[PDB]
DNA sequence: TAGTGCCGGAGATGT
DNA sequence: CACATCTCCGGCACT
């Protein structure tokens, strides 16, 4: 309804004039925030919070773990992916929204 | 080092 | 009374 937060970084990552600042590293599902702060800052914005941050947005983050949204890439920072079946969700393949978006 | 990422508990909050 | 954060926090690990 008021939109949430791993269906709002998705709508990022289908957006090509997002790419500066969130992607896909083209390894399946798995994300990149490039710029945590940007993501936060939009993110913020969205849902009416000023003083939204990546420390709080990781939070939320944190909270898809055992709801199997989002896992932790764990080693590579500001990096995590969906073990969700967003294949089922999005109608694409990994493969195909990655050519469809042009992801390297 | 202190800074920062990251973790998960807990009370607060409400575009 | 539910609910998805929001906010804060003590902790651990790495550089």
């Amino acid at each position: 309804g008021p939109i949430q937060l791993w269906q709002f970084l998705l709508e990022l990552l289908t957006d090509k004039s997002c790419q500066s600042f969130i992607s896909w590293t083209g390894d399946g599902w798995e994300f990149k925030l490039s710029d945590p702060d940007e993501v936060a800052r939009r993110w913020g914005k969205r849902k009416n919070k000023p003083k939204m941050n990546y420390e709080k947005l990781s939070r939320g983050l944190r909270y898809y773990y055992d709801k199997n949204i989002i896992h932790k890439t764990a080693g590579k920072r500001y990096v995590y992916r969906f073990v969700c079946d967003l294949q089922s969700l999005l109608g694409y393949t990994p493969e195909e929204l990655h050519a469809m978006l042009d992801v390297k």
